[PDB]
Formats: structure tokens, C-alpha cells, sequence
DNA sequence: TGCATCCGTGAGTCGAGGGTAATAATTGAGGACGTAAAAAAAGCCGGATTAACCGGCTTTACTGTTTACAGAA
């Protein structure tokens, strides 16, 4: 499972590089500074699932100015109580 | 004892219209009492609203295996 997926992640390492000027080569240092600084066992690599909900939360919140909570029901479909919990979250955050 | 006098009695299934009518006075007063109309309950009726979720994906903690270079007749 590692060769296939490391190969993969190491294509998209140096088209980003690429794409943002760097030199591709660089990725490779980029790749084995974190299989350095990320090893230790085997779990599956996700998303920020927590932080997800939370730009969920801030974008819906800054869409968010009022009535338009209803179209926060139109944009993606939601419930109103975790927009009103993402309400009172803004309001707890300073 | 003969006489009038009175009192039940006497068929049955069926159909189609099925209702008609001699007569008659007005005032006044008084009160009851029904019925609309307009207003409070009051009773829900519409639209947002805070706290109950209970299956399910995603890491940590183990768990029985799966190979090629060092030890024993």
C-alpha cells in the first residue's frame, strides 16, 4: 500500500511546487522531511473533519446577517439548530 | 213462561288512487320571547424558535499471521 501512495503523494508534492514556482525536485526533501516528522504507526489519512465543520460553521455564519439563515437552508441544507449553535460559537469567540 | 231485547258472528292472497270541508269581529293593553349584532373569551391556528437525539465514520490499543540470514546432527 506505501510504494503506489507514496509515489502519488510525491506527484502531487512537486506539481504544487511547480505551480507555485518552487522547484519540483524539492518535494523529494519535502516527502522525506515528513516521512521523518509523521511516522510511528498505521492510520488512515483523512480531513480536518472538526475543522470542516468549523469553516462550515464560519462560512455559514458569514453568509449569515439575518433572515437569510433561511437561505442558509437553501445553500446546502442544514438545520437551524446547529446554525444557532454556530451563532452562539461566534458570539462565544471574541 | 213467552216475550222482546241485546250481543257476537261470518277468508283469503292481492292493485291504485288517496284525498274533501256548512260557518265566524273587532279594538285595546301588556308581556314574553324569539333573533340579529357586537364584543370578550378562547381555542386553536401559522411561523419561528432551544434541547432530546441514536446510527455511523473516524485512531488508539492490541492481535493472530507472514518472509529470509544466524544456530544444531
Amino acid at each position: 500500500r506505501f510504494p503506489a501512495l507514496l509515489a502519488e503523494l510525491n506527484d502531487l508534492l512537486r506539481g504544487e511546487l511547480s505551480r507555485l514556482g518552487v522547484d519540483p525536485a524539492h518535494s523529494l526533501e519535502i516527502v522525506v522531511a515528513i516521512c521523518k516528522h509523521l511516522g510511528g504507526g498505521q492510520v488512515y489519512i483523512p480531513r480536518g473533519q472538526a475543522l470542516d465543520s468549523l469553516i462550515r460553521d464560519l462560512r455559514i455564519w458569514n453568509d449569515f446577517n439575518g433572515r437569510n439563515v433561511s437561505e442558509l437552508t437553501t445553500r446546502y441544507g442544514v438545520t437551524f439548530n446547529t446554525v444557532y449553535k454556530a451563532i452562539r460559537r461566534m458570539r462565544r469567540l471574541k
